[PDB]
């Protein structure tokens, strides 16, 4: 009678949770987390108490190899038929959805204050602009920042090549970092709203939630299209030891109902990247289109190649 949901703060719209609660006469314990590292920690060897968790594609692959996830019974999730074919092809960490079901696919991008920066190219190299120095931020995320640098240099955002990573590190350290106030994943949208940052790396839903609607026309948010910018996919997974698998499946099935998925997308101004029905049911014009995610590269599990990422990033981030 209770579903234990573990997800990013606000990521499951409470409005949808109430509906699932009213429909099934159940209650949802929704514990939030601020990162997949933190989520992972609760689900570490061996068993949290959760029925559902929402990891990104790299963390689905990591958690499969560490045997942290339970097989999903797709017969209990008929609405899995709404998952676009194009998405099915990209989810190589779990292509048959045996351990995961897609929740959302999007990408971080760049917001530019068009009144403060009238001329700019719509590219990552915007962070090398010395005329905007100390009025920009990039995200406090290693895979996003390294990924953007790798993308810009024509390298795979998931590369395992050591000289490509060093090259990316030099790009961030020597070309972008000197122009940044800081790396910031939580204050950038507010600082962008005040005018403190005039260009910032981040999520469209944050920039637009945080800036009054009156001032939206002055924002150009874009995911750079001239390179294979990093893209993410988040998924429902059932943690090892889940006590209520029946409600876990029922919730994934509920979330993927066209009107209920559309209500999810509309909450954040998301396009229907994964769902073949939901766009018809949406009330909100998306902040970016699904076609903006085509050229980009899905962030994946890099395996050991992580040690090189870590070593370069800790230097970028703490020096
Ligand atoms: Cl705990
Ligand atoms: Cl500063
Ligand atoms: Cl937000
Ligand atoms: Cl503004
Ligand atoms: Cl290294």
């Amino acid at each position: 009678d209770v579903l234990y949901l573990y997800n990013w703060t606000y990521y499951t719209p409470t409005s949808l949770i109430k509906k699932f609660e009213q429909q099934y006469n159940v209650q949802v314990v929704y514990d939030d987390y601020a990162s997949n590292e933190d989520m992972f920690a609760k689900l570490s060897i061996g068993a949290s108490g959760y029925d559902l968790v929402v990891p990104s594609g790299d963390f689905v692959s990591i958690m499969k190899r560490k045997h942290l996830l339970e097989k999903i019974d797709l017969s209990k999730i008929p609405n899995v038929q709404f998952i676009k074919e194009s998405v099915r092809a990209r989810i190589a960490y779990d292509p048959k959805m045996e351990y995961s079901v897609p929740y959302y696919l999007g990408a971080a991008g760049i917001a530019v204050n068009k009144k403060a920066v009238p001329s700019y190219a719509r590219t990552w190299s915007i962070f090398s602009r010395k005329d905007l120095a100390y009025r920009m931020s990039m995200m406090d995320d290693m895979r996003e920042v390294m990924g953007a640098a790798l993308a810009s240099l024509g390298y795979n955002v998931n590369t395992k090549n050591e000289q490509e990573l060093a090259q990316a590190a030099i790009l961030v350290t020597d070309h972008w970092k000197p122009n940044l106030v800081k790396f910031d994943s939580d204050g950038y949208a507010k600082s962008f709203a005040s005018g403190d940052f005039v260009v910032a790396h981040g999520f469209a839903e944050a920039f637009f939630a945080e800036t009054p609607e009156a001032m939206h026309e002055h924002i150009d948010f874009f995911i750079p299209q001239d390179v294979a910018s990093p893209v993410y996919v988040d998924s429902f997974c059932i943690p090892k030891g889940a006590r209520n698998r029946d409600l876990a499946h029922a919730f994934i099935n509920f979330f993927l109902e066209p009107a209920h998925y559309a209500e999810f997308l509309d909450t954040f101004g998301f396009p229907s990247t994964i769902h073949r029905e939901a766009a018809a049911y949406q009330k909100k014009t998306p902040y970016y289109s699904e076609h903006d995610l085509e050229r980009g590269t899905l962030k994946t599990d890099v395996g050991a190649a992580i040690e090189h990422y870590n070593a370069h990033w800790n230097a970028v981030r703490f020096r």
